[PDB]
């Protein structure tokens, strides 16, 4: 009877159109590739936070007495194809991958 | 000066050889392509788990009172070039990806 301090949605994207690159850049995807009498798509599996408070409080489980706490994203890198103003290149981009919980001191 | 719930640590993986796809089987990564001694390298950012207990009750913040808990490793799904012994080809494979607190309501 386990359960998550955070609620994750999962979700294919197969339309994505922009991201940030591994160097902090911002990038245009190219989620089509028409080449030919063939198509190829890119597909990203990304996990993203259901709510940034499952609880009023921020995250579930948490010890609001001394702990202010929210749900966000973390990422991971995946290569895919992109352009920028100068080239088209495959290039690492930061994509949602998991719901987690911040925390931080309370005022006491 | 925020908290994480779950500790984590990252690192980058260039010579993986072995997975799970995304329908459950055994394959290998291949982890380089060498074309006309261009060399293409598939590199994973992977995250897991420290420890299943940062704090000793399990995970850093919450109520140990009403709540047990420990963090645990969590995966995603990420494209790599790969075989099946039966085929070469791209196939989603799991990848650690974060490292979050497990919730579980203890005995009051
Ligand atoms: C930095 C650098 C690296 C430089 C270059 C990297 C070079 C090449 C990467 C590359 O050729 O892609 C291969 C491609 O994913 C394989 O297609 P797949 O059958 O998975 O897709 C079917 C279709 N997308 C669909 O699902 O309909």
């Amino acid at each position: 009877g386990e359960f998550s301090v955070c609620d994750s949605v999962s979700v294919w994207v197969g339309d994505k159109t922009t991201a940030t690159d591994i160097k902090g850049k911002e990038v245009t995807v190219l989620a089509e590739v028409n080449i030919n009498n063939s198509v190829f798509r890119q597909y990203f599996f990304e996990t993203k936070c259901r709510a940034s408070n499952p609880v009023e409080s921020g995250c579930r489980g948490i010890d609001s007495k001394h702990w202010n706490s929210y749900c966000t994203t973390t990422h991971t890198f995946v290569k895919a194809l992109t352009t920028d103003e100068k080239q088209a290149a495959w290039r690492f981009i930061r994509i949602d991958t998991a719901c987690v919980c911040v925390l931080s001191r309370k005022a006491t």
